[PDB]
């Protein structure tokens, strides 16, 4: 049951572009940055050349709690992303001197099942979890929006929905002693901010 999908035209619109990096942005200025670190935002992100595989499990009606203080539809949706997205970063290295660095996110990997709630021109997306989690397999979580208890107790004993992924950067010293705290950092950190900002009970709030 494949959703294909305008990759290209999805790809290009600067309208989606601008409104994740915002949601990045806003969610990554949340967290409390270190000592040997200022000035961390998102320059720049980009989606694949690639588009995920994506494919239609479930239609249902937006959840209550899309509704906020027909034509709308709800698609709960299997992510296969190995796709080769892109997110690129500007941060400030610190103490008697300060350097500029650059940063690209890469090898983004999820396989995922996740909801896509198009309700009053306007986009959500919330993660579910990670198709190979344990939690399904055996029952004893119930990813149904329709549908008792949905997303119950026992949500926070989840696997990562990354599944991988890959970080590089832009005199040798022993501020690289730094930079592999940063890059260690910035995917734990990336990680919590998917785990906490963009999976249910939580999503990415585009239009």
């Amino acid at each position: 049951m494949s959703v294909e999908i305008d990759w290209d035209n999805i790809r290009g619109d600067l309208s989606v572009n601008q409104g994740v990096k915002d949601f990045l942005n806003s969610r990554l200025q949340e967290f409390e940055l270190p000592s040997y670190v200022n000035n961390l935002k998102v320059t720049n992100f980009d989606l694949g050349t690639m588009p995920p595989n994506v494919i239609l499990k479930q239609m249902d009606d937006p959840l209550d709690e899309f509704y906020s203080y027909n034509t709308d539809v709800q698609l709960l949706v299997e992510l296969d992303y190995k796709g080769d997205m892109s997110i690129e970063l500007s941060a400030d290295l610190v103490q008697f001197m300060i350097l500029p660095v650059k940063l690209r996110i890469s090898d983004i990997g999820m396989h995922c099942l996740c909801l896509l709630a198009y309700l009053k021109k306007q986009l959500f997306i919330s993660f579910l979890c990670d198709v190979s989690d344990p939690l399904l397999e055996n029952d004893k979580l119930q990813v149904d929006p329709s549908g008792p208890n949905f997303m119950g107790k026992r949500a926070l004993e989840r696997i990562s929905l990354i599944r991988n992924i890959k970080i590089h950067t832009e005199g040798e010293g022993s501020v690289l002693r730094s930079v592999g705290k940063l890059e260690e950092f910035l995917v734990d950190l990336f990680r919590n901010l998917i785990r906490k900002e963009a999976a249910w009970p939580s999503w990415i709030d585009l239009d």
